[PDB]
């Protein structure tokens, strides 16, 4: 059994910026869900190896954690704040998509995703 290499979380050939929001979804959005006591599956890749979980990388084509995230965002990756709110995003359905509903990691994916709406839906104006 094998995991496949982790998501870029640096690429000089994509454009990048730094900007406000971007900014906010550092300081405030991954600062927030990171310190969070349901944070620790997430904070990097899924281990399908070591989990036991051989037909993960099989549904899940587009892994992301916020392990990933946090490095994105440090580096300044990300050209705006939809790409990164599109990588949170894919990584609770990833949760979603290969967990049946109930399952301790969903209640987690979902406190998690409750406390990101929650801050996203006060994403500053663009400067
Ligand atoms: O979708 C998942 C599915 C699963 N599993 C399916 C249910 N049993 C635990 C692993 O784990 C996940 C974990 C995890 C990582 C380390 C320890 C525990 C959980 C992290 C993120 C997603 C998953």
């Amino acid at each position: 059994s094998m995991n496949p290499p982790p998501p870029e979380t640096s690429n000089p050939n994509k454009p990048k910026r730094q900007t406000n929001q971007l900014q906010y979804l550092l300081r405030v959005v991954l600062k927030t869900l990171w310190k969070h006591q349901f944070a620790w599956p997430f904070q990097q890749p899924v281990d399908a190896v070591k989990l036991n979980l051989p037909d993960y990388y099989k549904i899940i084509k587009t892994p992301m954690d916020m392990g990933t995230i946090k490095k994105r965002l440090e580096n300044n990756y990300y050209w705006n704040a939809q790409e990164c709110i599109q990588d949170f995003n894919t990584m609770f359905t990833n949760c979603y998509i290969y967990n049946k509903p109930g399952d301790d990691i969903v209640l987690m994916a979902e406190a998690l995703e409750k406390l990101f709406l929650q801050k996203i839906n006060e994403l500053p104006t663009e400067e």
